[PDB]
RNA sequence: GCCCGGAUGAUCCUCAGUGGUCUGGGGUGCAGGAACCUGUAGCUGUCUAGCGACAGAGUGGUUCAAUUCCACCUUUCGGGCGCC
């Protein structure tokens, strides 16, 4: 029954090794260098969860929001964190009914701030995780700016053909002013002259902010943030940066750091899933003025989900800063490999890799040898890649017209009205493996052969199943 | 190695019993009457998850959002659903990269619509789950209305002292017009005269909407929705109903149904955690015009978390419509029991249960025998209940001034400037057990004794630990 | 913050109370307390140490994360290679888990009706192999013994356990007393005198059994064993759930000799098949059985019952025992009603508190094969546990031929159907069984 | 929609290929395929049927949801009460699980070096009790046998397995050949002739062992057994991970007689302690051992290794075997370097492919108790698996007194330290061990 | 249990018929002018101090038009399958 050496022999001795990793986390708020063992991580989460009042043993609840859970499957999959984050008046305020969830939220934001520094923006002052994706999080930035600039109606926006970040300004109730890009070689870049010309035409007081973008599909490249930040500093206009998946790119993060160094960056927003390999649904709002970032936080009404914060807390504690650095290194290596592989394949089909050296993530291969008008070969290629279980291979044909929330885009998906050619997108994002590139190259090869010929074990099953899906669509 | 009767002997025979429960769900989109076994539920989720492209065996990904997951703990706790819900242009659109998640989202919304009908609003036309809490979801309603009424500046709002729903109109960029309530007996009720007078004073075209509330703390009661809906129909003003935790109240839901029957209700919003016992973070936007509800959905920019939808899908499939009906029945029974218990206890301390028959969820017990000015006894009671692990027991002292987003409230937390007395809140919400009431009554008894005396095993450990927490705060 | 750190104290009190007294909690633990306890135990094992390095052949390495998590990172099993009950220095948490589990199990055995039990231990083998371990222990104490005297019960595991241990079973036929089959005490004592006590390894009796057989006459057998100095081993496979079976074991130990009694973990505690409990009244003999086990053993059955008893509590287990009795009365009455409608009757077996039997005399197996059919149809309608017993079934088990197999005698008067009220049975179980049995008898009567 | 339904076909192909050939997949399954497979198997068991009602005593009821989920709802165990290998009609999914697991295990045994193996089965007992089951089976074939001839190895489980089965071990001392302790073939054959083949139950040899002992001379023993018609039982506890041990078993069966060889599941497949594999070359004899097991048994060890082999694949297991060899060379060289710095040496034991030994001659146990200290300090520094062997240690196991215990002989020349490269060992393990051993020897030398 | 095929649900009480905003026959009670003639009829939820009010007719679909036609569900009948 007993065999009891007081509490336990090693019950606190080797347990001390776990507590000291936890104590170092709470004291300095930094990512562990090497990842925690699963046992340490789950011991930490279990001890946090029992701090929440809904998990108290002697608790009784007479309110309308007591964190009750009907399904045990639901309660266990969330590690018994039910109360979310924040209070009804402040999403950043400690919740007296959920001290464990509040500590979870504070530690997660501290870990994320640490990662943003090592990723490239060392002068970041403040950040917080918000359980909305990047589009809605950009909207929250604009909603906050409205009260600071009540006469403003326009958001000046260098064009990028992505529906979420475009709609974010309309959802916030402002009028986007689409600044077309300038073609420099193969690259589409910021028209700094047109941006400043529009500021003078409309008047700075009528401008809510300038909305720039770093991460993007080639042949677009990250915006000229340093020059845009200087324009924003000179005319006293807020600068909001869409950095959706730029955390994984030291080049993108350094553009942000330099923009804040020489000019004005009020906030930059990044997706959680794209930069940390977690489910879709969360984002980080970061900036350099602590007071302003807290203003955006206080703009949020009501409590919020703790699930995205828990996901990234688990991820960073398991990976460590070394594990994340390793993922960033391999992403750079896989970009070179993917670039070289596309160079080799495009040569064999009389295509080429578009020359986009300023885009460190996305690549583009021309599709000039395909006739979309007659054979619809460009659209056929995208469908054949899809049925062959290639995902993320974005096909951009010429002359696509698209209306988004009443605004009509010419040459939609190409970020400009008349790009020289149609092309295919591919990218080296965090977590990509060599198998992804090799299978993509192999399957793109077969698709290019089949479309050019049509104008004139499990591998064959994926091919046989693709032929059935191809014929069903036809 | 084999012993193989083709595939299996019963491998499809008793499996058929599982498939037929699943086929009935997908065909009619209704809640099962009796809850599913856990085995059926998890088989369903596993088969949905393998439909998502990130879980394909022969998949390769070359994009920036491929649903990659670094941590196995994260992937398993979400049943391998990574891609979220929706597309970057439409949160309601099927995601070709996540056919399983898209089916999950559609079935969840169908189940939730079914529950809203059986809960009382049988004429509901459309609804969707949004992974934001009720405050942010109300903001999304106002953001959608802005484009339909671009000259509107004001939201007419019968006062309720809750920071989230108040801030939701300011976060959306509108000016709330606070309509004070009328005291009728002990109850605070809608001042229909002042609402119509403010409509005429400001002009209907300047009114974005009327923002009413059903579920609320006593002594406030649900707004007079039928009369407000008639005012809204006559002046052509949209009507938005805050039904945060009203789904659990057949009285609240019937007010909504009658309001739509005789007048105009454009949308009503309810919390997921408060009505379905799931983690905080999600809500339902429902209405009677299908086209308008889709407009709110399309206002959302970008993809969204699937975690709240998964939580309520698991919950409703496990509970069934019978299980949910049982929770609603027990909530009514526990309201009577809690009411009778407070009647008995308040008598022994020369207090009374406030007469609020029109509030079917929240109750209030007077605290007239406590002196807040001299002894601060009302604040002391709330703290003593907290240290004794009573949660949800809301103490409302007199004369509290509070500023929320620049607007100053007199008598804050009482929903009126000068309520006759201080009081204590308690409620019978879904999932409450008799132990909650008995422990609340027992601990409130000890607290009342201690505060009145101060002016003149685990039970004792909760008391001994409360005395230590009480002295530390002092 | 200060309330949350004081909230861990609430869990610590429950854990401390368990380590100090080793009794089941009265009310079951919350899952949060249980999993907290298990995680703290598992990190005491050396394979889960953060700075551990392993240069041996048994380091507790786990290749699959799915395997490690589902066992709460308990990898080293129980015991040492020289003693299954010894503390494993490389697995202090697993050793603590094994000691607590044995304590909780002893607590339940007393609660269930054998208050005078002295010792017991969980063994990760089922009841058959656990009876074998008992016989293997008795061999070294009685090296001239060759026979095991065994009142007949038609169950292959307990019968084979004697042959596996290397002894010759001596089958004692039962006596028909009314409808019941009971111990033939005269035939037992006659075989003791014929073969000689020194040649008898033990008397192997059985409590829990299928009707119309009833628990053996343990008191009279315990006196025979005491008079002749012959060990007594009781097969109590699923008798823990029956206060009548347990009190019968308690009485036999009071008036006579009972060396050990064995019970299945899955049949009495609703856990997966695989474990058993060896219990006795001589602490030293039970220890001798434990020390006869060679090498380490799986900790999975111990962990299953530990989780179950901590989640149920003694009140939760008491409730299941009370409901088993009420379900038995309900099942009995419903069989009386149904048997009346088909010109059958419920066999009068008041000495069996778990299993019942209903006559199948009106069904013709000789001409229509109707009795064999009924059990087949009962399966396809998904009635599990219903057991049809035809007449004159011959069956060979390890070379021994049984006549009238499944009936525990050579010529029982009639064929019959078995049904039982075991722990965890619901009113749905009986109502479904009655409905499907009615439909099954209608179709057989038509043809 | 059409691509997702075709996506289940990809998983179905892997599952279909497993059921059709019963071999390990070359590359490991994804967790999604594995858990899909397990869930489909579990719903085949009757306890998981949606319309099931239970009126029996063994219905597979589970009180705790934590217990049910952690076992993937496999509750009924393996086998029937009359045959552990028979298909359980109430648990078709569990029976299918057991058959697949035995097939995968047979595939690995061939892959590991015994290509001529005919049959094998997983038994949810550890290696000690599994050797006991072998001896218990041999008793009925050789009812006059009393002795088991056993080349000495100082391990309590395999030694006790002979006594548990009820036989007298005949300890054959080993021969010092250089630094190695090897089989004394002349003494073995002399005991066969002295005691008489008819009185010998079997010869019980051992492959995997601690240095400086080496695997037994299986070929010469297999010929002795064939000439005298004596069964041969091989203790291969952790020899599956060694192509040298497995090939030695293969060669012995080719030139002589080997009736069965037994191996631990945890030591060879990195799963929790609790299971073993009994394998042989006569399909009928292995079946006889299986049928000697009485009653049902736990399915937990089978499920653990099934998950592990499906997740690893044969390529994954091959990789672990290759890395064990490379880790052995690395550990050997690092011990050579460290022993040189302390005026010690690595004992030359080239016939042992798993375990190594380093001399501790410069440490004084008689005056300073330094040898006993080193093992103590090695533990507190969290070095597990390191094994110090002093001189002249006396130890009694089940009544038999060993002199020079832990050393496998009565007077080995010196004390020494044991270290091994077992499957799953990392370069961190060796580097940490060398560093901590260096610090441990520095402190002992100071005092 | 599953598969197949009839009917079944709350005005394939009752037996029938009917795509036409339902009809025929037998039967019961309540109400008046043995049985005859006439009228009449039940249930569930919600909101009410109550009168009463608001809905629902297994869930959906087709159609100008569903008691009627189609699919599925509930109940029930019949057939098939049966070493567990
Ligand atoms: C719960 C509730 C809300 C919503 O608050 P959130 O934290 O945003 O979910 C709004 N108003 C009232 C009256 C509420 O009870
Ligand atoms: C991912 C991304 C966004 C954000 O889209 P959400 O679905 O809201 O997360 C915005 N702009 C770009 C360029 C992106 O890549
Ligand atoms: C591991 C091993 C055994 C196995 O003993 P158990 O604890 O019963 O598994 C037996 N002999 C030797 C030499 C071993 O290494
Ligand atoms: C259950 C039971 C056994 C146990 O046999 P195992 O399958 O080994 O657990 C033995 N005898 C009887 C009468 C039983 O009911």
């Amino acid at each position: 029954r007993l065999v009891s050496p007081a509490y336990v022999r090693q019950g606190c001795e080797a347990r001390r090794s776990h507590e000291h990793l936890i104590r170092l986390l709470l004291e300095k708020g930094k990512c562990p260098e090497n990842g925690w063992d699963e046992s340490t991580l789950e011991l930490f989460l279990h001890e946090l969860a029992i701090m929440d009042s809904n998990n108290f043993l002697g608790n009784c609840g007479v309110g309308e929001r007591e964190g009750r859970v009907a399904s045990a499957l639901v309660a266990r999959r969330h590690y018994r964190f039910i109360h979310g984050i924040g209070r009804s008046g402040d999403i950043s305020a400690v919740q007296p009914k959920a001290a464990g969830s509040s500590l979870l939220n504070k530690i997660t934001n501290s870990l994320v701030l640490d990662i943003i520094k090592l990723a490239g923006v060392h002068t970041v002052a403040n950040c917080f995780v918000v359980p909305m994706a990047t589009g809605m999080s950009l909207t929250l930035c604009f909603l906050t700016l409205r009260h600071k600039r009540p006469k403003a109606k326009y958001i000046i926006w260098p064009r990028i053909d992505q529906k979420s970040c475009f709609k974010s300004m309309i959802t916030a109730g402002f009028e986007p002013v689409v600044i077309e890009n300038v073609l420099e070689g193969d690259e589409l870049r910021t028209d700094l002259k047109a941006v400043e010309a529009k500021v003078q035409e409309l008047g700075p007081d009528c401008i809510l902010c300038i909305h720039s973008t770093t991460s993007c599909f080639a042949p677009r490249v990250p915006d000229r943030l340093e020059e845009l930040a200087v324009i924003c500093a000179n005319y006293d206009i807020p600068h909001i940066v869409n950095n959706a998946y730029g955390v994984q790119s030291s080049k993108c993060m350094h553009l942000i750091q330099q923009g804040a160094r020489v000019g004005r960056i009020d906030a930059f927003v990044q997706s959680l899933d794209k930069n940390f390999m977690v489910p879709v649904g969360g984002a980080i709002i970061a900036g350099f003025n602590d007071s302003f970032i807290q203003e955006i936080s206080k703009m949020y009404p009501g409590r919020a989900s703790a699930s995205p914060s828990l996901d990234v807390l688990i991820t960073l504690l398991s990976l460590g800063s070394n594990g994340y650095k390793k993922l960033l290194k391999e992403r750079k290596e896989m970009f070179s490999y993917l670039s070289n592989q596309i160079k080799k394949l495009s040569e064999a089909y009389n295509e080429r890799l578009l020359h986009t050296p300023h885009n460190p993530i996305s690549l583009a291969m021309t599709l000039k040898t395909l006739d979309e008008h007659r054979d619809k070969a460009v659209t056929q290629l995208g469908s054949m890649l899809f049925t062959r279980q290639v995902s993320g291979a974005r096909v951009v044909p010429l002359g696509s017209m698209q209306t988004v929330s009443g605004y009509t885009f010419r040459g939609f998906m190409s970020h400009t009205n008349n790009y020289p050619c149609a092309y295919l997108n591919a990218a080296s994002a965090i977590g990509m493996k060599m198998q992804d590139v090799d299978l993509f190259i192999k399957r793109l090869d077969r698709c290019l052969k089949a479309v050019r010929k049509e104008r004139s074990t499990e591998d064959v099953d994926i091919e046989e199943m693709a032929l059935k899906l191809d014929n069903a669509l036809l």
